[PDB]
């Protein structure tokens, strides 16, 4: 049964660490992996580096190639033993997500699988220590929160950057859309992956910026100049696999060439990519030019920038984004002299924690923005949905139009990830931001005679700047974060549409634990999308401040008939989280450009001027509770 | 017997970290330590820093002060629970070395007490791992030698620099001649400690230079200029006591002021010292001048340079 | 200003224990004060006992018949020096609640004022100990949860019984409706206080029963026979004010005569009361008979049973309910030769914790029930609201029709209540039951031509019995708990009414901490009920079970025009919590008998048969998360 299948998968995931050591009387017995697994664990697996990605791709293909599920497990049994463990988790997760046979199946928790990435070394040490200190079945609980002389104000952001859910999501997203993805081999293609790459990262930056403003900090600035020294960050993460940890990066480093790539080769790529944007065409390998069409342009750019296998020219345009992660990651030891592990930037699970991440991503976002700039703005025609008027919006909470945010304690179970020994469970307690539940009530007047179908789009943007209160829509575009997108039908006359925050399309409703999975539930049975991906729920709104920071609440209704695509796909599957994740094996459900109406340049003075009749702005307050 | 005395002191020091948990409900209880009670347990202890040295000195004095050996064990037992462990090892070793009740009491070998300092993290966590991996009485053996790309020629010197014996010696030497040493309190004085300080360190450098030449490398150059950027070094050492490890340093960044001291001050101290050497006299606190005599000169300089408590100013 | 006034009140409340030492040269000057000061300071104050209440009333009056708010503060300040502290808190709170001058003003937290009543002795000891152990400004945190082997299944209920919010509410309720209340003196009268007395206590029992069933335990049985021995309970509460603690009770104790009252006159009173229900009339002091009218009957009975000052005959009918608390409280030392303190039963703040409370209250509830039995059942005419039909109800949560319940950690600040010394704050951490937020969507068809006004009444009742699944409406009456009551207007045609759990009329939205109160907010400024009274929010639904226990969700709509009373009262004041609390200085806003439709006997075998068109039952599940 499916349940049995789930059980088999969980053990593929257990003790990734320990299942190294060949355990193979003739070590040729997985010849398919004599080639792949040229990474022995020594350095860490890099999600960004090309060579690492190549190995990973090779692994996935074998998994995809597996004739049946049983064969799949057998490969994943015997092969795991040789290949680097990180690569293995990566390859398997991709396989589980896509391979039909796996119509059964969650992947074990990333946080749970590698607890060391989620929690600090101190807590991990303590738990391990307590386990040894007194042998006893009794459970061990450790509170990760610590006590420390906080000098840096960046620390304030830690609730966002360090959040477990955020890191997990980032890991999962890359799994759903792998850079290595080869559509020919799989046969299936990931719709608009390049564009999604752009959108997801942009949102992370946008959301990040809202945190800084909530904090009273200015918006992050891009890593425009390669010459500039980076700010330091020390992760305090250990790797349980061996003796090492992610290397910290002290203050103030100018940029060093790696054997693999020169930072100048990088600078070229940036010039090239941006050249083609202006010239409105890119050059394919064939030396043909493909236009940066309005429809296609973002996608093509996304593939080139990341870059994915899909890039029209890898050799010429290079892989700017990925190399950025690699270069930043080994700033400490570019030469590989000292033989030190890379920083957090190397891994999709960890990278969000470093503040540098935002600087780089804003830089890349800028590239996309230049392209967007080339496009013409939106006419009333494009925006408006005639006959429909938005009367008003209200947010209901304990206090209307105010959302309250607080910190909540939570526990993570280490036992699946690290050797438990005698203890039944070792849990680490951490705290994260959370908010009260709320609902939206939108009153819409349907002037038309017949029932209409509308897509409701809701975004949140900060009212205040770093200077004073100024709702300049051009700037707002960067800041706006997507709260929700959903379909509703309106009858003629007045209508009130109520939606609850829980329903939000952006967030993952729930991630099942190992324990949950061993049990056997039914959200449906889907895959790595399953509980993992989606933005985390606690994260839905920015922290705000004790004072109650003012944010613009924007609701827009668009003609659904226009917005939807027609086609024939599946049952109700992982679609909760469509806004950032997309739909399983389906085309992106919205015709509009991701981020619409915000994606193109706005001429207006105040945001308000921009509004059409099917748009509305309600100012609400977010107040944090200490 | 004295050997039974050994067998008690060695498990006093055995596994330092877990003997913390102070477990005395009222802070006031140890008025004996009301003067100190500043550096927590987990923190790294600095042999060089003045404040750390001051605490250490305070600890030793108590140990020296101990009326008898039994009393010595008692205060030590209880003090270890509260003070930082590194400081504790330092203070105790000094006490064992000097205090007359202790002849034929060797200390627990430093390498053995803190294996993590001697061996690389990879063979620390591999060994720890093997212990957990399969429970069994059986012995575990791990070969520290590793396998890796050896990019830096400095690596060649590792046999010398990394040597266990050398590191241990350096630890011990500082114990025999502590910077903090106050002759009035002890009553006894360490003959020519300043000069010895000079000689021992000079020999280490000299010996080091012979290694480089053996290697075919040029002799080491002095760090004369404060401005120059340092070469990086990554130790790959973990501190099991906590999660923490010694931070590595890459190369290429000029020198930064600490809250405790600014680099400019360091430069000053040097020009100060050079002048004194030059005019052949140093100024005491009393503002009297003492000559840099042929006999005395190295010793006086050693105390000032290190500097020890003995420094004239 | 009001804020200043608030500040003055908070210090009346501080260091009550310490406030003793009279420092008064002579009470004679305080002629007003002559009446009070009989009860000694250290002694425990009984809410219940008549003599104690009399002194308390005398004190309040002096505080009332102070001339302006300067005079009120003055006498209070002086009175607090001499009088027993417990009595003092009681008298002052009543004064703050009613006295106009106090149009300003919350009362300091009961939990916060007397932390020792809310938390266990161990935690309190630890905090006190930590304070002394190491002097330092640093904050102290203590987790009250403990570790112990728990032989007694009653322990399971502790989350309900021990809950801080519940105890606080009970304290506050008695303050709003004091037994001692003399309408002539105040001039104002408390509408339907006797009936409310009945309703509130009945609800507590009903809610309690739902917990037991959620637990898998049978419903509580009444203290029908006095001869029977009581089950023991040890509170583990200390009174810091002295060394003393609430005496524990070991099981196997039958009730003993006290000097104050012989258990038999209690038996007579109960018999006298029941006899006079049957006879349908009660005898007044005048020896006139007053009929137990349908309208009046519950109220008259409530006053007699409690009994309040309002009782038509105190001398003959006695005070059964109150004496029950007293007798149970000093079971350990009926003689008082031991000079031991009374148990938890003596105090309104503590009494809910003892399991005996339920047994006694069910007993008293039975008395009311017999009266209800005498009344005729409800015809379709009374129940139905014609033209209105309830199509369906749905509860929206993470999963529709399922409510999730979990345990949440919380902290209580001791500092206001006990001597802090050096420490900035000492907080004790405790855990309580809590549930996810949810909303209700009710579809109603308004057949009539015109808009109607309806009162929506929502109740929850357990589906399962101790036997097997049996929705026998007669039995259900005891179990049904009130979720919410609110007014809505329906237009003709289909209507959907959405209400959020947060809005619930039964619960207190928020209780302000002495810290919040230290600043100055604007919920508005009314008094002891302010944040205090109302049932606690976390408590709104029963725990349920991991399996997801089935509960009947009942929604009924009634004609509002009928339901409301007309009159002219205040601005928007403490009305959030109307269902159990009533409205400030206002008549109870609902004409229907409290608990309607559940109050009278139901002829039908099954609940479904009972339903009229304006009623509906939706089965939902409550599942607890471990």
């Amino acid at each position: 049964t499916v349940a049995d299948k789930q059980a088999r998968l969980m053990p593929l995931f257990k003790h990734l660490t320990a299942l190294t050591r060949e355990k193979l009387p003739l070590d040729q017995r997985d010849e398919r992996l004599k080639g792949v697994g040229i990474l022995p664990r020594g350095t860490l697996f890099s999600c960004f580096h090309a060579r690492h990605l190549a190995e990973a791709t090779e692994l996935y293909v074998a998994l995809y190639g597996a004739k049946d599920f049983n064969d799949f497990i057998h490969l994943c049994e015997q092969a795991r033993q040789i290949v680097n463990e990180g690569m293995f988790v990566y390859a398997v997760s991709v396989a589980v997500l896509h391979r039909e046979d796996c119509k059964g199946i969650t992947v074990p928790p990333i946080q749970e699988v590698f607890p060391d990435r989620f929690v600090p070394a101190e807590t991990i040490n303590r738990a391990n220590k307590e386990a040894s200190n007194h042998p006893d079945q009794q459970s061990i609980v450790v509170e990760a929160e610590e006590t420390g002389n906080i000098l840096d104000p960046e620390y304030k952001l830690s609730y966002f950057r360090e959040d477990i859910g955020i890191n997990a999501h980032h890991w999962h997203w890359h799994i759903v859309y792998p850079a290595t993805w080869n559509p020919t081999v799989m046969g299936k293609e990931k719709d608009r992956k390049g564009e999604l790459f752009f959108y997801m990262h942009q949102q992370m930056c946008a959301r990040y910026d809202s945190e800084r403003l909530s904090n009273g900090l200015q918006r992050m600035i891009p890593f425009h100049n390669f010459d500039e020294p980076l700010e330091g960050y020390a992760p305090h993460l250990t790797s349980l696999v061996s003796g090492l940890q992610y290397a910290s990066r002290p203050e103030g480093y100018s940029i060093h060439d790696l054997s693999d790539v020169d930072v100048q080769d990088m600078v070229r790529w940036r010039e090239r990519i941006l050249d083609a944007i202006n010239m409105h065409y890119i050059v394919d390998k064939d030396n043909n030019k493909i236009p940066l069409d309005i429809e296609h342009g973002t996608d093509i750019l996304g593939d080139i920038i990341e870059s994915s296998d899909e890039s029209k020219n890898v050799e010429y345009y290079g892989s700017l984004h990925n190399w950025g992660h690699v270069m930043m990651a080994n700033i400490t030891d570019p030469d590989h002299r000292f033989q030190e592990n890379p920083g957090v930037m190397s891994d999709t699970s960890t990278s969000l924690r470093d503040p540098i991440f935002y600087r780089w991503h804003r830089f890349i976002d800028n590239i996309f923005q230049e392209h967007k700039k080339s496009f013409h703005p939106y006419t009333k025609e494009e925006l408006s949905f005639p006959g429909v008027e938005v009367v008003g919006v209200s947010i209901n909470s304990k206090t209307a139009n105010v959302i309250t945010t607080l910190i909540k304690e939570s526990l993570l179970e280490l036992s699946h990830g690290i050797n438990f020994g005698t203890d039944q469970s070792v849990k680490v307690k951490y705290h994260h931001l959370d908010h009260e539940p709320f609902t939206y009530n939108i009153v819409v007047e349907n002037n038309s005679g017949a029932e209409k179908h509308s897509t409701v789009r809701i975004f949140l943007a900060p009212k205040y700047d770093e200077l004073n209160n100024k709702l300049e829509p051009d700037e707002q575009r960067r800041l706006f974060i997507e709260l929700d997108k959903f379909f509703y039908t309106l009858t003629p006359g007045k209508n009130t549409i109520v939606r609850n925050h829980q329903d939000s399309s952006v967030t993952i409703s729930k991630v099942r634990t190992f324990d949950q999975l061993g049990a056997g539930e039914g959200v449906s049975e889907d895959s790595t999308e399953y509980c993992s991906c989606g933005w985390p729920e606690h994260m839905l709104i920015p922290r705000g401040s004790h004072k109650g920071m003012e944010f613009e609440l924007f609701v827009m209704l668009t003609d659904h008939d226009e917005d939807t695509v027609a086609g024939l796909s599946e049952n109700a599957v992982c679609s909760d989280a469509v806004s950032y994740c997309g739909a399983r094996d389906d085309r992106y459900p919205d015709k509009k450009a991701m981020g619409f109406p915000f994606d193109r340049k706005i001429e207006a003075r105040t945001a308000a001027e921009f509004l059409t009749p099917n748009m509305g702005l309600t100012d609400i307050k977010i107040k944090f509770h200490g």
